[PDB]
């Protein structure tokens, strides 16, 4: 049943890349009628031994979870006559958080803001049970599968840790999303399960900005450092910035006791920062006490 037959995976339309795979709407129809069910393919673009060793244990993480704020796994397909793999997943056709916000951010209140943060803090405590770290949160990575609920998307750079290690050290060549980083991911290479809480933070702080584009964490930094700076300049200053209380502004609109959650995920002590558990309750706290 999680196995795909490559004859009866038809090619629909490409819906994103990130870090070294793509992802792409597929139908899959055994009747072959154009009626099959549509799903969500990942790639490699290079299945190179370090890839593909890394897109396995993605598969095998993806697996593993079952969680309503989980994209759901679905199988994968031995392409190429069994010379290729391909992970399947259910495909979300409301697509990324991100551009959901950015498209029907009337529609969308408070209340609903805090709905999905809720769920994306859910979906991580999940993870956390299985010791996994995430390593990328992000409203672009997370998916809406109706009005009311969303799914962390994608696993990607998601890594196991160690048993009984608090952290793994990923010494990574190539770019990452430092505007989302923790100090000490970006210090020491360090990403932990309070790594994940400090980018948490910045969701939050990209759904209260609505996806405005001259408010997202690059330019909200970048304005901070100076625009002009370029290369390792621009780290220097990120790390020197945060060591020392810099951080991204309060929202315009965003009430200052949702600041303060964002401030708190923010803390440059990792063992400061609260759990996911913590958060999932504040959040579902201050909603439940809502005027509505
Ligand atoms: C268009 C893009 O936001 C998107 N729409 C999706 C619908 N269903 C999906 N099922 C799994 C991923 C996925 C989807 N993705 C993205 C999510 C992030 C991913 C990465 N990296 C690329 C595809």
């Amino acid at each position: 049943p999680t196995q795909f037959e490559e004859r009866h995976l038809k090619f629909l339309q490409q819906l994103g890349k990130g870090n070294f795979g793509s992802v792409e709407m597929c139908r899959y129809d055994p009747l072959q009628d154009n009626t099959g069910e549509v799903v969500a393919v990942k790639k490699l673009q290079h299945s190179t031994e370090e890839h593909l060793r890394d897109f396995e244990r993605e598969i095998e993480i993806l697996k593993s979870l079952q969680h309503d704020n989980i994209v759901k796994y679905k199988g994968v397909c031995y392409s190429a006559g069994r010379r290729n793999l391909k992970l399947i997943m259910e495909y979300l056709p409301y697509g990324s958080l991100r551009d959901y916000l950015q498209k029907h951010k009337e529609r969308i209140d408070h209340i609903k803001l805090l709905q999905y943060t809720s769920q994306i803090c859910k979906g991580m405590e999940y993870l956390g049970t299985k010791r996994y770290i995430h390593r990328d949160l992000a409203t672009r990575n997370i998916l809406v599968e109706n009005e009311n609920r969303v799914k962390i998307g994608d696993f990607g750079l998601t890594k196991v840790l160690p048993q009984d290690k608090e952290y793994y050290k990923v010494k990574e060549p190539g770019e990452s999303p430092i505007f989302w980083y923790a100090p000490e991911s970006l210090t020491e290479s360090k990403f932990s399960v309070a790594s994940d809480v400090w980018s948490f933070g910045v969701v939050l702080y990209e759904l209260f900005t609505y996806i405005e584009k001259s408010k997202s964490p690059p330019a909200e930094f970048m304005r901070m450092i100076g625009n002009d700076k370029q290369g390792q300049m621009i780290v220097f200053h990120l790390i020197e910035l945060l060591k020392n209380n810099g951080r991204l502004p309060r929202p315009d609109g965003c009430p200052d006791e949702i600041y303060m959650i964002m401030t708190e995920c923010w803390n440059n002590n990792v063992n400061q920062r609260p759990s996911f558990r913590d958060l999932a309750l504040r959040v579902d706290q201050i909603r439940d006490n809502m005027a509505g």
